C-alpha cells in the first residue's frame, strides 16, 4: 500500500516531488524486497533502518537493536508487543543500557542487567491501520521514527546489529534497509489518495530543482534555479541588473541531504570534504561552504555552528529572544518561530568567555555561508567578521516535520571566482564564469550575449607574476675624507721630568666636523723630549676608539673638538717621557649622533661608483632615472650619443643609456592591445602585434598578425572591417570588389546591346525617422532636490537653462517634422487589405497586414504585416513598443522602484515616441494602397498587373504584352519576396545570408538593432554618472553637508556640480549629433517616398541602387521605414547594329526624333531582308518605325544609311509617296 506512509511527508497536492533516504525498498522491483513476514528471526549486521508495513489487525512484533561489537556499555534498544489488543495493547519499548538480547525474548540470553541504566523504559501505543507503515532509521547518531509523523532524535549510537521476530501479515510484514534509496511522488491529491509513488534510480536526484550535477571543471550547470542562492555582499544588495563580482560560486562538491535527516559533520578549509557528492567531485580544499536550508528551526539549537580559528579559539552559535547573555539565561522557553531571535557567537577560551553579537535572526533563514578569512553571511549579508577560520562543525537538527523532503537541503563546498551575475528581484537567475577567454571578453563588457564585431582585448601576461625589480641611476662620487689629528708636545725640560709646551689640532683647526660619507682618522705625534723619547698612549671613554672608528663606524653627526663640545664623550692621550712626567695632552671630545650619513672607512675608495641592477628581456618592475613603471627592458642596437635617458615628445620614456658601457636599452609594454573578432558567439580570430598565440594558424597581414583556427581564404566575409573581412569559420581575407550591374552607354552607331530577359529583384533599405524624446529635470538631476545645492547651482547661470531649452527644441522640431511628414489617405487604406487587394500573380500576403474587429473598445484595428511582425518581434528587446513604462504609477511609492522609476527619480523622463508603430504601419499600408489607387474614388481599384504594366510602359513602351511576359516578372517577384521573408525569419538558416553587405536584409537589421540599443546605452551612461564621486569627499550631497562645515562643503559640492553638469552636457551634445543625423535621414526618406514610392524615378540609381526601378513599397520598422525598392535586372543582351540615320536619294536626311530611341537591324532579316526596327534603349521592344518618329535634317552625314525614294516605304510602312499617289 504505502499510501499512508508517504502521506506523512506533507506535500502540496499538485506537486511532483523526489524522496530520498532510508525508505522502504518496495516488494518486487530491484534486489530490495526481502520481506520476511515470518518468525524465522534473521539476525543481521550493518543495517541502518528497519520497517514494518502491514499490521494484520494486531499480530505481534519484536525488535532488538544492538551494537555489533556487543558493547555492554553502549545503549541497546528492545521493542516488544506480542499482543493483539490493538489500541489498548501498548508496545513495551526500552532504549536502555539494556540486556543485549542475542536472539529473542523479553529478557532472554544476553549481557547487562534489566535496569542498570535507562533512557526510556515506558510503554508506547502501537496501534495503527493495517496498511500503515512504521519504520526506524539510525545514522550519524541520529534516529528517525515514522510513527504517523517524522520524529527526530539526536542519540549517540552504533546500531548495526539487529534481531527480529515477525508475524505473518500479507507476505510483506517486516524488512530491513542497508543503504539509502530514492522515490518519485506523482502527488495529485491530498490525503492518502493521489500519491502514485514509484521507485527511482540516480536520475531522480537530478530531478530536484534545488540540487545539480557539478561539472568536472566545477562550473554550475546551466538551468539551475538559484532559488535561494543569494549573491554575497557586505553592505547592500542589488535589486536588478548585472554585476561582475568575486563570489564563491566555483563549486567543488555538492551534498544533497534529505530534509528529514539532521547532520553531524566536520568541515576543514584545508582538506577535501567527505560525503557522496552528487555531481563530479573536485579534490580541492574549500575556502567557502554554503548551507541551503528551508526553515530556521534547524539552526535554533545552541552549538549548531562551531567555528574554529587558526588560533584555536571556538565560536559557538547561540540564539534566544534576549540581548543580554551576561544578564539573562538563554535556555529557550519559546518556539514556533514566535518573536525574532537574537543570535550571537559565544567565544570559548579559558581566559574570558564573551559573546559576539551576530544579528537579529531574520524570520526566514534560507542560506548561511561561512568562509575563511573569517567571514559569515546569513541570507547574503555581511553580518559579522572574524579571523582566519580553519574548521567548522555542523550539528543540524532535521526540519520542521510539516513539509519535508520535497527535495533536499544542500551543502556546497565553493571557491571564490569572478563571475557575471544577472539578478532580478534581488534573486540570481543566471551566471557566467570569467575563465574562458570568450567568457573573459564577455566579463570585460557587461553582457551575456555580444553582437558580432571586433572587441578590444588585452594580451595574456605571465600567469605567475614573480616580477624582478630593476633600478638604474648613476650615483654621486663616493667622496672620501682624511680627518687628521696632530698633537704637538715639547716635554722634558730639565732632567726630562718637566714640560715646555703642549697643544693639539684636528685639521689645523681647534674643531672639525665630518662631512663626507667615508672618513679615515689619522693621528700624529709631535712629542719632542729634551732628554730622550716619550711613550704615547691613547685613552678612551667612548663607545668607540680612534682605532675602532675607522673600521665601519657610522654616524649622523660627528665632530671632533680640542675644547668643550656639546654632548661630547671624552678621550685623553698620555705622554710619558724617559723619566715619567705622566701628564696628559689636551683633552679631546667627540660629539656623535648615530646615522648612515657618514661612515668610518680604513681606506679611501675614490672612483667607486654605480649600484644599478636590472633584468633583461623579462617582464619586470623598473625605476629608471626616476621613472617608475612596469615593462620589458631589451638591449637595443641603436647608436644614440647624447642624453642619458630618452623620452618621446609626449613625455613617455622609450630608452635609457647605460653610461658606464654606452649600451642603450629600450622599454616596451609587457602586453599589447589586440582585437578579437567575436562572431557567431565565439572568438574566431585575433588581430595581434605578436608573432604567435594559442591558435592553430597565423597569417602575416601587411599591417599586423592574424591568429585563427582556419587558414583558408575568406570568400564570404561575415564581418567586414577596414581593409579586411572575416568569415564565420574564422578565415580572413580581402573583400573582393563586387562587379556592378552593367549599364549600356548610349551611342549613335556601331554595336549596341539592349537589355532583355528582365528579372524583377528587390533591394531593402532602412531609414530612421525619429528618436524618443527625453526630458531632463536638470535642477533635480544635479542637486537631488537639495535646496542649498540649488542655490549654489543658481551661480552657474544659464548652462542648465540652455541644456533644457536645446533638448525641448530638438524634440519639438523632430515631432512637428515627422507629424507633417505622415499623410494618410482613407481611400488608399481601403485598398490596403488582403480582401480588397487583387495582386494577380503578385504575392503580397507577406506585405499586407490583416484587419479585424478589435474587442479593445470596439474600434477596428489593422494588424501589422507578417514582415513587420518578423522585423519587430525578433529585434525589439521588449517585444512590443507598448512596453514603454508609464510614470503614472511611478510616484505611487508602494513598490520598490524599477529601472524606469530609478532614472525618473533622477529627473529623467522618457516621453513616448512621436508616432506609434500602429500609425506608422497605417501609413505604410496607405502608401501601398495609393500606388494601386487608379482614381479619386474607391471604385477605381486598378489590378496590380495593370499598374505594373503602366509603370513599365512609362520607361519603355511595350510592343507585345505577352501573358507569359508578365508572368515571368510576377513569379520572379514572388520568389524574391519569399527569399527576403525567409532571410528576415532567421539568421543564415532557411535563407543563406552568405550574400551580405549594403542594401541587404542583414545590414538593415543590424542598423535597426544599433538604433534600438543606442538610446538605452546613452540613458544608462547618463544615469551611472551619479555614482561617480567627482574628486569630492562623497557622491551624496547630504552626506557632504552633514560631515563638513558650510564653508568647505560648498567647495566640496561644487566639485560634483561641475562633474554632473559636464556629464549632462556630454549627453546633450551626443543626442544633438543623433538628432542632426536622423534629421538628414528623414529628409532623405521624404525625398525617397515622394520620388520612388508614389512615382517611378528617372534618376538612375536613386531608388534602391543601380538598375531600372519599377516601383517601391514601404513597411514599418522600429522608429523608421523599411523601403523595398523593386528593380529590374537584365539577364540577356541583344546585340544590334545601330542606324545613325537615313540619307534618302542623297538629298533628304531623316533621323529619329526621340534621343532615347534607337533604330537598328536585328533577327534573320537584319541583312537578308534589311528590315529596320526602332526600340527604346532601356528595354528591347522592337517596333516598326513610324513617320511621326522621324524628323528632317538640313544636311546628310556620312554615317547615315544610303537610301532611295522607292526603297524608303519598305523601311517606313507608314510613309506616303505624295508624288506617286497623286500622279496615279
Ligand atoms: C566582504 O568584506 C570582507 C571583509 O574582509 C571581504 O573579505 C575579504 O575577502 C577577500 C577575497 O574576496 C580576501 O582576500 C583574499 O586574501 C588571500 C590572502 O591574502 C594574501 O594574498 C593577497 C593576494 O596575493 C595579498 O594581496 C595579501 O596581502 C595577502 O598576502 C588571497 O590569497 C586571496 O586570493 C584569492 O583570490 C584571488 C582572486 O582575487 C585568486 O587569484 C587567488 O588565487 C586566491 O584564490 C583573496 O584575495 C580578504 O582577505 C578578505 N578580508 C579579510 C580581512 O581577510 C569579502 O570579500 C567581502 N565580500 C565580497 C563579496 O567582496
Ligand atoms: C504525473 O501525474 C500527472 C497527472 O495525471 C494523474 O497521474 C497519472 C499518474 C495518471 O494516474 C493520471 O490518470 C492521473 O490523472 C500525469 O499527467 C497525465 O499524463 C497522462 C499521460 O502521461 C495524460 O494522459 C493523456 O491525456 C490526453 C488528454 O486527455 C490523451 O489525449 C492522451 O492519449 C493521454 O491519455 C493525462 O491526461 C495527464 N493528466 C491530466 C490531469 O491531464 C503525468 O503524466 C504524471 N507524470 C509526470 C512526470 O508528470
Ligand atoms: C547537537 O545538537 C543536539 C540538540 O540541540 C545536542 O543534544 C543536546 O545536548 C544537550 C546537552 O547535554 C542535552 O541537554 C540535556 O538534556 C537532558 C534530557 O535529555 C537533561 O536531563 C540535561 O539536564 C541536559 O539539559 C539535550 O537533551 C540534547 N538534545 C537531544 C535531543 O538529545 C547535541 O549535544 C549537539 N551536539 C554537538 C556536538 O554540538
Ligand atoms: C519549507 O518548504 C515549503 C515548500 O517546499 C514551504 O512551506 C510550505 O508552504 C506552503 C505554501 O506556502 C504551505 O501550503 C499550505 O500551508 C498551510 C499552512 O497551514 C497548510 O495548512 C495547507 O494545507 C497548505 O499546505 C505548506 O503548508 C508549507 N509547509 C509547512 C508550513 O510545513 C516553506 O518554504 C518551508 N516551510 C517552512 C515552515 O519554513
Ligand atoms: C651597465 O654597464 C656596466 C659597465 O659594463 C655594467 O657593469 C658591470 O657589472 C658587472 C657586475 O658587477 C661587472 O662584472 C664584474 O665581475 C668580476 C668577476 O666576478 C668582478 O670582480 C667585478 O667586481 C664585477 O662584478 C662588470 O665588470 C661591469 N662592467 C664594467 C665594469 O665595465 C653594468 O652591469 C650595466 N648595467 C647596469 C648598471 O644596470
Ligand atoms: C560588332 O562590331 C564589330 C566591328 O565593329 C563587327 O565585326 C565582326 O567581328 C567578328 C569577329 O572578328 C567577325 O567575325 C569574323 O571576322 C573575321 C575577321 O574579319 C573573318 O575571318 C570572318 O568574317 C569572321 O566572320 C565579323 O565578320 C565582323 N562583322 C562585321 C560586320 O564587321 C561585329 O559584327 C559587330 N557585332 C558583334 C555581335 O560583334
Ligand atoms: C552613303 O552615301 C554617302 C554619300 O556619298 C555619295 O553616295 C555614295 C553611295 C557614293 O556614290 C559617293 O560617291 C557619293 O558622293 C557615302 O559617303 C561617302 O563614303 C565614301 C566611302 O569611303 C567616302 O570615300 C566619301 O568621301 C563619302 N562621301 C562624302 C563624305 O561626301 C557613304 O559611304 C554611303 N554609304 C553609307 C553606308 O553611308
Ligand atoms: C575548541 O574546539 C576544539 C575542537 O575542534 C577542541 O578540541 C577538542 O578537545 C577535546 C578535549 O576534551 C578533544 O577530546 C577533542 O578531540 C578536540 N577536538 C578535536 C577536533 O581534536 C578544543 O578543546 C576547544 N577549545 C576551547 C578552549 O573550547
Ligand atoms: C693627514 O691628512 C693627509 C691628507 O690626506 C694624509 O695624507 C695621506 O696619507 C696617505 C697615507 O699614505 C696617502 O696614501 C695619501 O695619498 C695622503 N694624502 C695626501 C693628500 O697627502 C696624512 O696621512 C694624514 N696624517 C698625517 C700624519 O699627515
Ligand atoms: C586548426 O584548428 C582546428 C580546431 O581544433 C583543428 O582541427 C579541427 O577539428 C574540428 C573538430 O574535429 C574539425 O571539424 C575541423 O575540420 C578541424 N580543422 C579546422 C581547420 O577546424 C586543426 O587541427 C587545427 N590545425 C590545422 C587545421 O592545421
Ligand atoms: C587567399 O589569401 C592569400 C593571402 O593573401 C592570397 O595570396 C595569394 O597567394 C598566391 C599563392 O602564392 C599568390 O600567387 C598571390 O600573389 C597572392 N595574392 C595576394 C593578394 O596575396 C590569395 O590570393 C587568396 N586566394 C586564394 C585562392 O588563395
Ligand atoms: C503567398 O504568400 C503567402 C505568405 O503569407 C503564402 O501563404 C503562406 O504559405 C505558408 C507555406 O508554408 C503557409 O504555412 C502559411 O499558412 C500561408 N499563409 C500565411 C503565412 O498567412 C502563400 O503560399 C503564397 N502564395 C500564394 C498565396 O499563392
Ligand atoms: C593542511 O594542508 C597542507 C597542504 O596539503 C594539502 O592541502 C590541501 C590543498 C588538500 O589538498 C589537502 O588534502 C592536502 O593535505 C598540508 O601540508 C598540511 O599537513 C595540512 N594540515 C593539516 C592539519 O591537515
Ligand atoms: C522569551 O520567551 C519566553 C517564552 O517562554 C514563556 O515564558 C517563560 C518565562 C516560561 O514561563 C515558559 O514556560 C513560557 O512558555 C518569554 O516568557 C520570555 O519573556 C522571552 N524573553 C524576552 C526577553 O522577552
Ligand atoms: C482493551 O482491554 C480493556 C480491558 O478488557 C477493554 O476495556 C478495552 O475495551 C480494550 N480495548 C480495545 C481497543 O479492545
Ligand atoms: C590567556 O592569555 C595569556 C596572555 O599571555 C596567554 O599566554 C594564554 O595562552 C591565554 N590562555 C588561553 C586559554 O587562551
Ligand atoms: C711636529 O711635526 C711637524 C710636521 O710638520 C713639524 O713642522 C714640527 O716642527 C714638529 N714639532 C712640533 C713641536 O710641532
Ligand atoms: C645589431 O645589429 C645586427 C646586424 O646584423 C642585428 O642582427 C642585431 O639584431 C642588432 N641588435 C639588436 C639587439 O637588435
Ligand atoms: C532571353 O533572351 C534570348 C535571346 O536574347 C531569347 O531567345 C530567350 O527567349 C529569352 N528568354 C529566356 C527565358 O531565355
Ligand atoms: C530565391 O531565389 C531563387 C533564384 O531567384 C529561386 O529559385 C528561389 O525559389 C527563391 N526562394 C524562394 C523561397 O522563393
Amino acid at each position: 500500500n504505502f499510501r499512508r506512509f508517504f502521506s506523512k511527508f506533507n506535500v502540496q497536492a499538485p506537486a511532483v516531488v523526489v524522496l530520498g533516504g532510508y525508505l522502504p525498498i518496495g516488494e518486487n522491483q530491484g534486489v530490495n524486497s526481502t520481506w520476511y513476514c515470518a518468525g524465522q528471526h534473521p539476525t543481521a549486521s550493518g543495517v541502518h533502518g528497519i520497517f514494518v508495513s502491514h499490521i494484520r489487525g494486531g499480530h505481534g512484533f519484536e525488535i532488538g537493536i544492538s551494537q555489533e561489537p556487543f558493547d555492554p556499555s553502549g545503549y541497546q534498544l528492545y521493542l516488544h508487543k506480542a499482543t493483539n489488543g490493538n489500541t489498548n495493547a501498548t508496545a513495551r519499548l526500552r532504549i536502555c543500557q539494556f540486556p543485549s538480547i542475542k536472539t529473542l525474548g523479553p529478557t532472554a540470553n544476553n549481557d547487562v542487567t534489566i535496569g542498570r541504566n535507562c533512557l526510556f523504559n515506558k510503554a508506547i501505543p502501537a496501534h495503527m491501520s493495517e496498511h500503515s507503515v512504521v519504520g526506524i532509521t539510525w545514522d550519524n547518531d541520529r534516529v528517525t521514527v515514522f510513527s504517523d509523523k517524522i520524529y527526530y532524535f539526536y542519540f549517540k549510537n552504533d546500531w548495526s546489529r539487529v534481531a527480529t521476530k515477525c508475524y505473518n501479515s500479507g507476505g510483506c510484514a517486516m524488512q530491513y534497509v542497508y543503504e539509502p534509496t530514492y522515490y518519485m511522488l506523482n502527488v495529485t491529491s491530498a490525503g492518502e489518495d493521489g500519491i502514485s509513488y514509484q521507485p527511482c534510480t540516480a536520475n531522480c536526484i537530478g530531478y530536484a530543482a534545488n540540487v545539480f550535477a557539478t561539472e568536472p571543471n566545477g562550473h554550475i550547470p546551466e538551468g539551475f534555479s538559484f532559488n535561494n542562492w543569494f549573491l554575497l555582499s557586505n553592505d547592500s544588495t542589488l535589486v536588478h541588473g548585472k554585476v561582475v563580482s568575486n563570489q564563491p560560486l566555483l563549486v567543488n562538491c555538492l551534498l544533497a541531504i534529505p530534509k528529514i535527516y539532521g547532520l553531524g559533520q566536520f568541515f576543514s578549509f584545508n582538506q577535501t570534504i567527505d560525503g557522496v557528492c552528487n555531481g563530479a567531485a573536485v579534490q580541492r580544499a574549500p575556502e567557502a561552504l554554503r548551507f541551503n536550508i528551508n526553515d530556521t528551526s534547524v539552526i535554533l539549537a545552541e552549538g549548531s555552528i562551531v567555528l574554529h580559528t587558526a588560533l584555536g579559539t571556538n565560536f559557538s552559535f547561540v540564539c534566544s529572544n534576549s540581548s543580554n547573555p551576561h544578564l539573562a539565561t538563554f535556555a529557550i522557553p519559546l518556539g514556533a518561530t514566535q518573536v525574532p531571535y537574537y543570535c550571537f557567537f559565544k567565544v570559548d577560551t579559558y581566559n574570558s568567555t564573551v559573546y559576539k553579537f551576530l544579528a537579529v535572526l531574520p524570520p526566514t533563514v534560507r542560506e548561511i555561508v561561512i568562509t575563511k578569512y573569517g567571514d559569515v553571511y546569513v541570507n547574503g549579508f555581511g553580518y559579522l567578521h572574524l579571523g582566519l577560520l580553519d574548521a567548522v562543525t555542523i550539528n543540524f537538527t532535521g526540519h520542521g516535520t510539516d513539509d519535508d523532503v520535497s527535495g533536499f537541503w544542500t551543502i556546497a563546498s565553493t571557491n571564490f571566482v569572478d563571475a557575471l551575475i544577472e539578478v532580478q528581484g534581488t534573486a540570481i537567475q543566471r551566471i557566467l564564469y570569467c575563465d574562458d577567454p570568450v567568457s573573459q571578453l564577455k566579463c570585460s563588457q557587461v553582457a551575456f550575449d555580444l553582437d558580432d564585431g571586433f572587441y578590444p582585448f588585452s594580451s595574456r601576461n605571465l600567469l605567475s607574476h614573480e616580477q624582478p625589480i630593476s633600478f638604474v641611476t648613476l650615483p654621486s662620487f663616493n667622496a672620501h675624507s682624511f680627518v687628521n689629528i696632530t698633537v704637538s708636545a715639547s716635554f722634558g725640560g730639565h732632567s726630562g721630568a718637566n714640560l715646555i709646551a703642549s697643544d693639539t689640532t684636528i685639521n689645523g683647526f681647534s674643531s672639525f666636523c665630518v662631512d663626507t660619507r667615508q672618513f679615515t682618522i689619522s693621528l700624529s705625534y709631535n712629542v719632542t723630549n729634551s732628554y730622550g723619547y716619550v711613550s704615547n698612549s691613547q685613552d678612551s671613554n667612548c663607545p668607540f676608539t680612534l682605532q675602532s672608528v675607522n673600521d665601519y663606524l657610522s654616524f649622523s653627526k660627528f665632530c671632533v673638538s680640542t675644547s668643550l663640545l656639546a654632548s661630547a664623550c671624552t678621550i685623553d692621550l698620555f705622554g710619558y717621557p724617559e723619566f715619567g712626567s705622566g701628564v696628559k695632552f689636551t683633552s679631546l671630545y667627540f660629539q656623535f649622533t648615530k646615522g648612515e650619513l657618514i661612515t668610518g672607512t680604513p681606506k679611501p675608495l675614490e672612483g667607486v661608483t654605480d649600484v644599478s641592477f636590472m633584468t633583461l628581456d623579462v617582464c619586470t618592475k623598473y625605476t629608471i632615472y626616476g621613472f617608475k613603471g612596469e615593462g620589458i627592458i631589451t638591449l637595443t642596437n641603436s647608436s644614440f650619443l647624447a642624453g642619458v635617458y630618452y623620452t618621446s615628445d609626449s613625455g613617455q620614456l622609450l630608452a635609457f643609456k647605460n653610461v658606464t658601457s654606452g649600451a642603450v636599452y629600450s622599454v616596451t609594454p609587457c602586453s599589447f592591445s589586440e582585437q578579437a573578432a567575436y562572431v557567431d558567439d565565439d572568438i574566431v580570430g585575433v588581430i595581434s602585434s605578436l608573432s604567435s598565440s594559442t591558435f592553430n594558424s597565423t597569417r602575416e597581414l601587411p599591417g599586423f598578425f592574424y591568429h585563427s583556427n582556419d587558414g583558408s581564404n575568406c570568400t564570404e566575409p561575415v564581418l567586414v572591417y577596414s581593409n579586411i573581412g572575416v568569415c564565420k569559420s574564422g578565415s580572413i581575407g580581402y573583400v573582393p570588389s563586387q562587379s556592378g550591374q552593367v549599364k549600356i552607354a548610349p551611342t549613335v552607331t556601331g554595336n549596341i546591346s539592349i537589355p532583355t530577359n528582365f528579372s524583377m529583384s528587390i533591394r531593402t533599405e532602412y531609414l530612421q525617422l525619429y528618436n524618443t524624446p527625453v526630458s531632463v529635470d536638470c535642477a533635480t538631476y544635479v542637486c537631488n532636490g537639495n535646496s542649498r545645492c540649488k542655490q549654489l547651482l543658481t551661480q552657474y547661470t544659464a548652462a542648465c537653462k540652455t541644456i533644457e531649452s536645446a533638448l525641448q527644441l530638438s524634440a519639438r522640431l523632430e515631432s512637428v517634422e515627422v507629424n507633417s511628414m505622415l499623410t494618410i489617405s482613407e481611400e488608399a487604406l481601403q485598398l490596403a487589405t488582403i480582401s480588397s487587394f487583387n495582386g494577380d500573380g503578385y504575392n503580397f500576403t507577406n506585405v499586407l497586414g490583416v484587419s479585424v474587429y478589435d474587442p479593445a473598445r470596439g474600434r477596428v484595428v489593422q494588424k501589422r504585416s507578417f514582415i513587420e511582425d518578423l522585423l519587430f518581434n525578433k529585434v525589439v528587446t521588449n517585444g512590443l513598443g507598448t512596453v514603454d513604462e508609464d510614470y503614472k504609477r511611478c510616484s505611487n511609492g508602494r513598490s520598490v522602484a524599477d529601472l524606469v522609476c530609478a532614472q525618473y527619480y533622477s529627473g529623467v523622463m522618457v516621453l513616448p515616441g512621436v508616432v506609434d508603430a500602429e500609425k506608422l504601419h497605417m501609413y505604410s499600408a496607405s502608401l501601398i494602397g495609393g500606388m494601386v489607387l487608379g482614381g479619386f474614388t474607391a471604385a477605381a481599384a486598378l489590378p496590380f498587373s495593370y499598374a505594373v504594366q503602366a509603370r513599365l510602359n512609362y520607361l519603355a513602351l511595350q510592343t507585345d504584352v505577352l501573358q507569359r511576359n508578365q508572368q515571368l516578372l510576377a513569379e520572379s517577384f514572388n520568389s524574391a519576396i519569399g527569399n527576403i521573408t525567409s532571410a528576415f525569419e532567421s539568421v543564415k538558416e532557411a535563407s543563406s545570408q552568405t550574400s551580405r553587405g549594403l542594401n541587404t536584409v542583414a545590414h538593415a537589421l543590424t542598423k535597426v538593432q544599433e538604433v534600438v540599443n543606442s538610446q538605452g546605452a546613452a540613458l544608462t551612461q547618463l544615469t551611472v554618472q551619479l555614482q561617480h564621486n567627482f574628486q569630492a569627499i562623497s557622491s551624496s550631497i547630504d552626506d557632504i553637508y552633514s560631515r563638513l562645515d558650510p564653508p568647505s562643503a560648498d567647495v566640496q559640492v561644487d566639485r560634483l556640480i561641475t562633474g554632473r553638469l559636464s556629464a549632462l552636457n556630454a549627453f546633450v551634445a551626443q543626442t544633438l549629433t543623433k538628432y542632426t543625423e536622423v534629421q538628414a535621414s528623414r529628409k532623405l526618406a521624404q525625398q525617397k517616398v515622394n520620388e520612388c514610392v508614389k512615382s517611378q524615378s528617372q534618376r538612375y540609381g536613386f531608388c534602391g541602387g543601380d538598375g531600372e526601378h519599377i516601383f517601391s513599397l514601404v513597411q514599418a520598422a522600429p522608429q523608421g521605414l523599411l523601403f523595398l525598392h523593386t528593380v529590374l535586372v537584365p539577364s540577356d543582351f541583344v546585340d544590334v547594329i545601330a542606324i545613325a540615320g537615313l540619307c534618302v536619294n542623297d538629298e533628304i536626311a531623316l533621323t529619329l526624333r526621340e534621343p532615347g530611341l534607337v533604330l537598328f537591324t536585328h533577327e534573320l532579316q537584319n541583312h537578308t531582308a534589311t528590315e529596320y526596327f526602332v526600340s527604346s534603349r532601356r528595354m528591347f521592344e522592337p517596333r516598326k518605325p513610324t513617320v511621326s518618329d522621324f524628323v528632317q535634317i538640313e544636311s546628310c552625314v556620312v554615317t547615315y544609311v544610303n537610301l532611295t525614294r522607292d526603297q524608303l516605304p519598305d523601311v517606313i510602312p507608314d510613309y506616303i509617296d505624295v508624288n506617286k499617289t497623286r500622279d496615279e
